[PDB]
């Protein structure tokens, strides 16, 4: 599992050939990134399955809801997104393996398929909410492709720190796994590398025990206050 | 002037009949509000003129730039807006009078013509930057029209406080004048009043001494951190 200071960076395996092209078919995110962001969203139930296997079950598609206390810019509202088309679960399995997720109860995950674009005039903001916790137990952020972009540096922060204790620009084929409770994080804006268009394609997976799931009417009611 | 708490709420005079309709012709703000905000932007020089009067001069139109230290969501970038069509300067003069602006040097103002829309599913964020200072010496926020909205409550905060010391929902025909340095502010989201569409039309005027103007290549370099 995570290495003493509550995060690990891993290399990801090769991904199925449909995954990278699917980012072209993600519709604009109407709620975050002011036109720079494109998004699909699905939710899964994670159950331990026999000899060290985890099974994934796609849940009925629902609006995304989070708390303003975790995301003041995009929280407290129903965010209507389309489902993810492709299958990120083999990639996610790598994070489950590196986290060594507690097999003693089932888990629930949010899966964000995010493209952020940058251009000469206009960086692509990755965490306009700033330094923050997502509100879950664990978070996995995986980079699937970067084209003509600089910046996009992940920074990890201890509670109350004036400066991050760790920084690193995650590249295509890398993922960071983090204790989303013990650590906060932000990420610097995506910058156009040469003045022309560029983009950064990622997946964010937020892990919560099913008993604390971010799914259903009770969660929605709480997140929307 | 403002008075000991660093803010005052004033009533505004009647406005010319072109002001309220002009809000229907503000294009979408591409940089803030995620489609809920519509905006035009102009900058003026304010000079002390004879007879205890103030002269307004509209400056050559330039992209808006502000600092990330004041606006982390919309700071540090060139924001290309279209100029304001109508003339807010009579309304601004009510603010200058109430502020008692220091006549000993000229001033420069940023003028933001803002419409925020709310709908049943979708509140209209007014200060997604959160509690903040705009970075200027004084700020005037005037409400020109509210249609079918709730929320939109202005909250004023002492530096570093964990709760605001004053709150008020400003209505059409009201303006708040504030010490943008000694106080921070935020505003609660615009809410649909009945489930249908609604909107809130305002102008924000940020006052800075000309010697510290938020205009021109040097300000831009500083705000963009170039
Ligand atoms: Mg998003
Ligand atoms: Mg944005
Ligand atoms: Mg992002
Ligand atoms: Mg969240
Ligand atoms: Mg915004
Ligand atoms: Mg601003
Ligand atoms: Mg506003
Ligand atoms: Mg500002």
């Amino acid at each position: 599992p995570l290495g003493t200071e509550g995060f690990t960076v891993i290399d990801l395996p090769e991904v199925a050939p449909d995954i990278l092209p699917s980012y072209d078919r993600c519709p604009v995110d109407d709620y975050m990134g002011n036109g720079t962001r494109f998004k699909r969203f699905s939710q899964y139930k994670l159950t331990p399955a026999e000899d060290d296997t985890w099974s994934f079950k796609r849940l009925p598609h629902r609006d995304y809801t989070t708390y303003k206390k975790f995301n003041p810019v995009g929280g407290g509202i129903r965010r209507v997104y389309e489902p993810i088309e492709v299958d990120f679960t083999p990639l996610i399995s790598e994070g489950i393996r590196e986290l060594g997720l507690d097999r003693s109860e089932p888990w629930q995950i949010n899966v964000h398929q995010n493209r952020t674009r940058a251009d000469g005039g206009r960086p692509g903001p990755l965490t306009p909410e700033g330094v923050h916790h997502d509100g879950h137990e664990f978070v996995m952020i995986a980079i699937l492709n970067k084209v003509n972009v600089a910046g996009g540096t992940t920074r990890l922060w201890k509670p109350g720190a004036d400066a991050p204790f760790w920084s690193g620009t995650l590249e295509a084929g890398q993922a960071v796994l983090l204790d989303d409770r013990g650590l906060a994080h932000d990420v610097t804006d995506v910058l156009s590398a040469d003045g022309g268009p560029g983009h950064r394609d990622i997946v964010i997976i937020a892990f919560s025990r099913w008993a604390e799931k971010w799914y259903g009417d009770e969660h929605d009611a709480a997140a929307l206050e």
